[PDB]
């Protein structure tokens, strides 16, 4: 139980009071941590220096990111076991395919999981959520989820880097797509943290990481360590590595490097097996899928300060268009810059087969971009996407 993250849907009742018990204390904060100096080492109020600008200490759109997110994750779950809590963060599998919320962070009344107080703010300000439909409505009307199609192809990838990109957007619309345009919210960068769903989604979202680990280990290749961006992986995670962090285990391992060890940090997860597929089942589906002809389009990224829902159409010559997907950035105005190094990959291959086209064939690929809180965007903010044709292998 002490550090065993479980799946949301096998908690008992004990359990649920017992973590909001301490979710309770953590955020009364007359405990040993409070729930603002976790939560502010994320976004809002701004932590962390870019000269003389203040910007959010939140490591984004970078291969970074993983290990930023998994030192935090694991702040706020000391947190909690300082505050009592018998078990550690539970992940809810949003892969599998579901028609609302976990009733954990749901239930409205006597509910400490169900949203977080702003600082700075009145005791009633508080983020909310406003879910987006295609939160809970495959956009693609694929086979299972939408989020678990995106998912395979994060975890195909077979270098840190190129994996970091997939999983980090991935994780991005259930940001986007739980918040909405709550003023307050998960779907911007500045108080995310704020909603208590923020750390079972990051808990989740390391548990892909750990996923994706177990695949590198089977198939040979690097899985503590990376050979990509080898210096920015050694930088700070800051607030982490300062001296006021409480918390010795997160302040000795406060480089992206250091992080790819979590059983250091004193954490596991219930296990592994992704949809009940054991590891080497994963990577057997992995390698089939690999086998056929597929068609990607390709997105270069970059922050926008702010967060935003894109979708594209495939368009045949005769003006025919159908839906061809989705993905979203998080962002807002206190995020450090970044740019990707490398592209977004997504794949079109079944609505390519559908309409009869080829990648070379005519047709046009038209992009909407629309702002979080529901204003559209010039489409010319980022770059159009390329696309590539990866013959079966
Ligand atoms: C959500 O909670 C907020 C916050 O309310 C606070 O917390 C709750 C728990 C209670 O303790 C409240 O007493 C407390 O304020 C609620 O918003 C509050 O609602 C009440 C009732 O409508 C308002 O009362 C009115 O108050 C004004 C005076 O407001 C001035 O003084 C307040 C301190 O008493 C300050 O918070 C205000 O910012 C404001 O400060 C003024 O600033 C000007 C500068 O131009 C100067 O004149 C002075 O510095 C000062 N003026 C004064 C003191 O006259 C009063 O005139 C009026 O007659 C009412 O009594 C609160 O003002 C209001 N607070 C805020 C911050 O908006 C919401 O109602 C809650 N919402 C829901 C949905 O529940
Ligand atoms: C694309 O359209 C042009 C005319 O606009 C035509 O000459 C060409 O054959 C078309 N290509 C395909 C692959 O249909
Ligand atoms: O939170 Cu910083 O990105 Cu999910
Ligand atoms: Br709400
Ligand atoms: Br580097």
């Amino acid at each position: 139980g002490v550090g065993v993250r479980k799946d949301i849907n096998t908690l008992t009742a004990a359990e649920t009071t017992n973590l909001r018990d301490a979710l309770r204390r953590v955020q009364a904060g007359t405990g040993r941590m409070t729930y603002d100096f976790i939560a502010g080492a994320h976004g809002y109020p701004a932590e962390c220096k870019m000269g003389e600008y203040d910007v959010a200490c939140c490591q984004h759109g970078m291969a970074s990111f993983p290990g930023w997110h998994r030192v935090f994750t694991r702040q706020m779950e000391i947190a909690l076991s300082w505050e009592g809590a018998k078990v550690g963060l539970p992940y809810w599998d949003w892969t599998e395919a579901f028609t609302e919320l976990p009733t954990l962070v749901s239930q409205e009344h006597d509910n400490p999981f169900h949203h977080g107080h702003i600082p700075g703010k009145a005791e009633n300000i508080t983020t909310t959520r406003a879910p987006r439909p295609q939160l809970f409505k495959d956009p693609e009307h694929g086979e299972e989820s939408f989020f678990f199609r995106q998912a395979l192809l994060a975890f195909e990838q077979r270098d840190f880097c190129d994996f970091e990109v997939q999983f980090e957007v991935l994780h991005n619309a259930l940001h986007s797509w739980i918040g909405g345009t709550s003023p307050y919210g998960m779907s911007t960068l500045e108080y995310a943290a704020y909603d208590p769903i923020f750390f079972i989604h990051h808990s989740n979202v390391d548990r892909q990481f750990a996923i994706w680990q177990e695949l590198q280990k089977h198939r040979g290749l690097d899985y503590n360590t990376a050979n990509c961006h080898i210096q920015d992986l050694r930088k700070p995670l800051e607030p982490f590595n300062r001296a006021n962090n409480p918390v010795l285990v997160t302040r000795v391992h406060s480089r992206a490097i250091d992080a790819f060890n979590y059983d250091q940090y004193g954490y596991q997860y219930d296990h592994l097996h992704f949809h009940g597929l054991t590891v080497d089942k994963l990577d057997e589906k992995l390698e089939k899928r690999k086998e056929q002809d597929r068609v990607f389009l390709n997105f270069m990224l970059r922050g926008i300060k702010m967060s935003a829902d894109v979708v594209f159409d495939l368009c045949n010559a005769q003006g025919t268009c159908n839906f061809a997907g989705t993905f979203a950035i998080l962002g807002g105005p206190l995020e450090m810059p970044w740019n990707f190094d490398r592209v977004f990959k997504y794949d079109v291959t079944k609505i390519f087969q559908q309409m009869r086209l080829r990648p070379d064939s005519n047709y046009t690929i038209p992009i909407r971009i629309r702002a979080v809180n529901g204003m559209q965007l010039d489409p010319n903010l980022l770059e159009p996407p390329s696309v590539t044709f990866v013959p079966g292998k």
